[PDB]
């Protein structure tokens, strides 16, 4: 295989490649050498390939019409590493995510359904599943519209993403201690998975304000050992195995908000200080803010009913996540706002194996 | 039908040249005003946006270049060849340098294109270079009639092999500047040192890393973090702009300075080259012609190759850039290579 169809596209703040399933390798060491040599990894630069020489632009989809009941698309998310030969499907980008949708319906796995099309989306990774809404006026997607999201330039068509089936997905449940606050070195903590393993804990309980700078928290090596000797420590407590080298659990330091929204973030994704925050950080930081008595309840501003509009400030900005909680207390669902772009549609080619 | 009514369109390869990347489109294709243009290559780009995140740049000015392509009318050319840097951060498109690396791939895009013909297992492409006014061939590998990307050639910034593509320039006297001596004399000097403002395809300004306090040896942080170097050296590149018939520099890319070592890596000369005030990774390849046309003070240093046929390998920091002279200097040829990343429709969103 010298060439496959292809999408670029920025999916929220990430940049990929969207490939039908049918059009990739079956064997996966054939597909992720395929992908390595379509992003011109290994290489820090990526000159000789479409990657971006960032992780973040160095993501793939592949997605295939679904034989799931009620979902109609399945979609599987790889990381292609810049600097190294790997390939890897642990964990899911909710960002990749937010061009899955409109990608089915250029493709045709999906019928635009009017002027406005929900698309259901089975994530493999975690085995959850999203609910896109997208735009597609006269049948067919537009990518431009006046949402805006942080980390993105200028308005797109909004997608609106709904998930379920996310309390557990990685963990086996939404508190995998069964407490909802667990104190570890020393520190009240809360062992969360509402879509992506969460370490909530506050921003005071490990010495800063949580009001950083990014750049001035990248650099804080006593926080960062703190707060990593911590992770390591719940790795088996949140059913995750030898955390020590994977990207679970996030570390998310929580503070009062000081910019109107409920609640303030600082995120550790594991080591580096998140520019934002992780889509499905996100819906586990938001639903750790409705655990009574839990360090994010104490410094989250909770507004009344059974849809609840948790805005997550984090350094540049804010992501704000719809909770849906039933009269018991349960989140039954969470929606949040992303936005994609088709880019380049065509072929990708690389050198013959 | 079914499209996305709210953007705008082009046919686009996007291609490894050299060590940069970027997008080649034929003239047609673009807007023929070039506000308009400009604007499509902007947001093809993703530009301005440190990030580039919505867009097909990089976020590197080396991987946000554009190659505008067409057949040629001009007398023995096959195509003319637009370069246009996409600035990533601002919104600017210039046409102000020519870049050498962009140009490995207009050759194969010209021929997959359909716009010059395939002239059996190797193809010829004479291509006038818009940017200087300067003239390329490059040989294109075209087993059974087709561009191949593969073979066993390599160079320092790219991992791998790919297929070679020599390059050969001529008319490169002068290319910016009036002539091969802008000054009108061979070695002058300029605040005491004894430099050589010379233009063979990239204006220079060609001096002794001895005479600026320096070895030539350093790296690139190193001599980057060296504001009593830089200092010196742009008050040498201040000094000679309008000397050079460049005008005002102070804003300008050119001219870059060439601080010139003895070899240590077996090679024939080593540089250091302000490209005017980053300390290049490599060297230019136009920039490469100048400093081998360079072999009195140049001489002082150069281990030059014995025969007509000249291999003078030019040390910089990550490596060694090989620049084959013939000889009065017959023609400057260098190796490059190329890649066909992906192939079909760049999108953008409509400028209202
Ligand atoms: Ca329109
Ligand atoms: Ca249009
Ligand atoms: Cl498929
Ligand atoms: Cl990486
Ligand atoms: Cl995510
Ligand atoms: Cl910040
Ligand atoms: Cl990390
Ligand atoms: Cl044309
Ligand atoms: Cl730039
Ligand atoms: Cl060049
Ligand atoms: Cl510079
Ligand atoms: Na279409």
């Amino acid at each position: 295989m010298d060439s496959a169809p292809c999408m670029w596209m920025r999916g929220g703040t990430s940049k990929g490649g969207y490939f039908l399933r049918a059009d990739l390798p079956a064997d996966t060491a054939a597909r992720d050498a395929f992908l390595l040599a379509v992003m011109g990894s290994p290489d820090p630069r990526q000159i000789d390939g479409m990657g971006g020489a960032d992780p973040l632009t160095s993501k793939v989809a592949v997605v295939s019409k679904s034989e799931r009941p009620g979902i109609d698309v399945d979609y599987l998310f790889l990381q292609v590493f810049v600097d190294q030969a790997i390939v890897t499907d642990a964990q899911n980008c909710g960002n990749i995510l937010a061009g899955v949708g409109p990608f089915a319906i250029e493709r045709g796995l999906v019928a635009a359904s009017g002027d406005e099309t929900r698309v259901a989306i089975f994530m493999e990774n975690t085995g959850q599943v999203a609910v896109a809404t997208v735009r597609t006026p006269g049948g067919s997607v537009t990518y431009a519209g006046d949402a805006a999201i942080d980390g993105v330039p200028g308005t797109h068509a909004p997608i609106p993403t709904e998930f379920r089936d996310t309390a557990g997905s990685s963990c086996g449940a939404l508190l995998p201690s069964g407490n909802a606050v667990d104190v570890v070195n020393g520190l009240p903590v809360t062992l969360i998975d509402n879509g992506m393993p969460c370490v909530v804990m506050k921003a005071a309980d490990v010495g800063i304000t949580g009001y950083e700078d990014r750049d001035s928290l990248d650099a804080n090596a006593e926080l960062k050992a703190k707060i990593e000797a911590i992770r390591l420590a719940v790795g088996e407590l949140m059913n995750l195995g030898d955390v020590t080298e994977k990207s679970v659990p996030k570390m998310m330091l929580v503070a009062p908000p000081r910019d109107g929204g409920a609640v303030c973030v600082r995120s550790f994704i594991p080591h580096r200080a998140h520019a934002t925050i992780g889509v499905l950080g996100a819906v586990s930081v938001a639903t750790a803010c409705l655990i009574p008595g839990s360090p994010a309840a104490e410094v989250a501003v909770v507004p009344e009913g059974a849809r609840k509009t948790l805005s997550i400030e984090h350094p540049t900005g804010e992501m704000s996540c719809v909770l849906e909680v039933d009269d018991a207390g349960n989140v039954v669902s969470a929606a949040l706002l992303r936005t994609a772009r088709k880019l380049m549609d065509g072929v990708v080619f690389v050198l013959e194996h």
